[PDB]
């Protein structure tokens, strides 16, 4: 089996992102508040089950080995970009997903696994996020029309096969938070913006061959396999801000293989070789970044239970 | 495997039902716009999750031989009724079914078919459809009470089985709009038009043996077997109507077995051979009328392709 | 297989529970009256898909046999309880679950199996139920907090397994109504009630094991297998009440074996053999109680055929 429970189901109106380092918290009572977040999760289901409450926890790649003395095949912490743009990487030991129909359960998610640690921890951010109008980044286009969509699809995309063992339905998570700078973005013509994008901005319609340059962002982000076939990620994007300060997108995605995720950050940051760069990256900035490990919820109980 | 998105599930509140014939469009261009719908309707669903977007696309007899080299059993154009009222048959190439939650996405869905072919095609009918109150239809009778209701008896009424290769989750349409004549129905005693139909009309209870006529309208479209079963269709047939001028039901069917729908026409029109026709064709009319098959989302896919 | 609809889904607003024996209601005309019963929550399901109509007739043993030529094993009536707090037995021949998110559905599928034989049985009860702010006992406490939650753990908990032949997805009813002593209840301490219950009244948090009483609630209600195994039920339980007379909560569980139940109040009344009994039995009165066997939605079917 069973994907953690905010994998599959489509995305809902409020999320946190919490990246945090252990600092003083020992493993024992790192598995002690997963599992007060279990229990606060368990019990507002049973009060609240239309709220859609689901979380993923997950493991950076030292702490992993820690819980569980054996990496999944071909976990590995995400490499800097150092293209046209930079990337950066910020490691991070635990990274949880909370998300729900309502803010102040996502709040009660996230202080569940906090209460009497805060201290103890060293917590890298808590993104607060929201569904941006009709499920547009602050850009003011539309984000997810090409994200797989039925259930079976965004399984089969996110999900680690049968054959691997105990990693079978964990997932790969990489999570990484973007700021725009929206005043230098929105003294473009908006034909500009969508020849940045390679969608429009109204309808998220694909431009023609045509008329989407190579540099455009969608033009990067799709990959093919030696075959041709593509490959695909299961994004959980969910854009943030504050009038005061930074505004962006909070970029997330589960897969199956992280050389996916390596593949198109090389194409958009300009290090695959190909001489190109992703031009949206003249308008958005990386300011974290990391790759982890979402075991399934069976293998997430064993965990807790050793 | 795939039905088709509209068949499965329960009926939303609005439609659209398109038959054409297709004219100077060729059998590429046709394909064209049925991905162009598609297309609309998949980046729709992506926006509106909930708004129930569903369609089927379903080819007539003569053109589906141009679209696929087989054909599935049991394919035939509907025949004409030489019964006490008169049925007509008006083939068709091409038959949509769009529904939604709303009107505005029926409408897009429409649209985006059309879009650069109004003048190419002949389109026969492109019919407005809407839920009536609680699911009446205008002489005020519940249209729908013994229709199958769960998940699994609809699959198994509507679709060809697994047996049927790639014809297999395909299923055949039967499509046919009605005039209702209400001044002649609602000078009717309302016990009068409960002896017509079968059913009581406020609460849809179905009549006693000893009170239901044999020309009932449940009494002439109840049909079984030679083992005397009751043998079944799944119906999404929706009101329509203008004040100003026509109002009636679109009556539309699915099933796996054509012969069931060519059993109750036969018995309804008065073919049958016990020489009973049914009493409601006295007040409302067939305007046309046409068989179609509706193929596999797998199999239109296949189609779209070649 | 199909458990009758009311077991798995989780609970709605509303419900009517009866309970009644025959009387001078002969066994043919009972199963034309559940007949009825089915029929109208068939045609008000096709009329309102979304009010969660559901419902469960079960048997008591004596008119089992009577039904159908075998006795599921283990199928038996309640035996009554001589402990700290006395526990009579009130047979009845037949259990109603009627549910929706309705009022007005729930009367008229009670109204639908007495039409006509009002004054033929002896109803025993026929309680209005409903939820009660966030599904709290009107002690204030939530009720529900450790009730199996997902379906699959539902289904396990309550139904007959494959093994059980014809009696699979059949489950076992225990309907028992309370009625409490409000005015001594709100003389406590709130921290008093707790240690009463075992949990915390406003987040229905567990007290620590050091914390919670031998004699709380709960204490009394979880019960373990001789492998070490807590053994579960499945509640429907609702509140009831009027302000000039009775309130309470209309207890009821299902389970695929009735000697947990057994356990469970032999802990609770004072009669398990460890001399403790639960402290909530100081604050409300049982007024009936019984056991009953609900077949299968297919047995069911069988029994009213035949
Ligand atoms: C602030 C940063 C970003 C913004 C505003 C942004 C926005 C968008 C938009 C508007 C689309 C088109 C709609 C859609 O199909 O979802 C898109 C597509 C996509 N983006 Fe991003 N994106 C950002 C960063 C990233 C990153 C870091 C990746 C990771 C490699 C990524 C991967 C993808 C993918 C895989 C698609 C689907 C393309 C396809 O298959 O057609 N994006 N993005
Ligand atoms: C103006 C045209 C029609 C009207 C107003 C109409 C109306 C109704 C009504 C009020 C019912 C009873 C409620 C229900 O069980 O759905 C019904 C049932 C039914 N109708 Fe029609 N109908 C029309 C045409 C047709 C046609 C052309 C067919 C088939 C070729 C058909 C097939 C059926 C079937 C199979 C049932 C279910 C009967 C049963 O199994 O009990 N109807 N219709
Ligand atoms: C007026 C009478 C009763 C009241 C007010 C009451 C109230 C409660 C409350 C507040 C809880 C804790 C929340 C929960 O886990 O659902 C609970 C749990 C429970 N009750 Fe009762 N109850 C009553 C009678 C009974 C009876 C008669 C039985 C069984 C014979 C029973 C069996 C259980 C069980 C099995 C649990 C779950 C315990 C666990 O596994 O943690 N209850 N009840």
């Amino acid at each position: 089996g069973t994907a953690q429970s905010v994998i599959l189901p489509l995305p809902s109106d409020h999320a946190r992102f919490i990246s945090l380092r252990l600092k003083d918290l020992s493993v024992a009572e790192l598995k002690k508040h997963i599992a007060l977040l279990h229990s606060t999760r368990d019990r507002l289901i049973t009060q609240h089950p239309a709220a859609q409450i689901k979380a993923a926890v997950a493991f950076g790649p030292e702490i992993w080995l820690q819980l569980y003395k054996e990496m999944p095949s071909g976990f590995k912490q995400l490499a800097p970009q150092q293209g046209t743009f930079q990337m950066p990487v910020v490691p991070a030991d635990v990274f949880i997903h909370i998300a729900s129909a309502r803010a102040d359960i996502c709040f009660a998610l996230s202080q569940a696994f906090f209460e009497g640690i805060k201290d103890k921890v060293e917590v890298l951010d808590e993104r607060v996020c929201f569904r941006y109008f009709d499920g547009r980044d602050i850009t003011g286009f539309i984000d997810g029309t090409e994200n797989p969509q039925f259930n079976d699809d965004r399984a089969e995309v996110a999900l680690l096969p049968e054959d691997s063992g105990v990693f079978a339905d964990g997932s790969f998570i990489f999570a990484q938070r973007y700021a725009h700078d929206l005043e230098k973005w929105k003294r473009l013509k908006v034909d500009t913006q969508e020849q940045i994008m390679g969608r429009t901005k109204l309808e998220s319609i694909e431009l023609d061959n045509e008329v989407k340059p190579e540099n455009a962002h969608i033009a990067r982000t799709v990959v093919e396999d030696e075959n041709g076939e593509e490959m695909e990620i299961l994004r959980h994007s969910l854009p943030y801000g504050d009038g005061k300060g930074d505004q962006g997108l909070f970029f997330i995605a589960y897969t199956k293989d992280l050389n996916i995720i390596d593949l198109m950050l090389n194409r958009m940051f300009g290090t695959s070789g190909d001489g190109i760069h992703d031009r949206l990256l003249h308008f958005v900035t990386p300011l974290d970044g990391a790759y982890y490990f979402a075991p399934s919820a069976e293998l997430l109980e064993v965990i807790l239970e050793s």
